[PDB]
C-alpha cells in the first residue's frame, strides 16, 4: 500500500 509513494520518495 502506497508503496509507490515511498518508492519514488526513496528514489526522489
Amino acid at each position: 500500500s502506497r508503496s509507490e509513494l515511498i518508492v519514488h520518495q526513496r528514489l526522489f
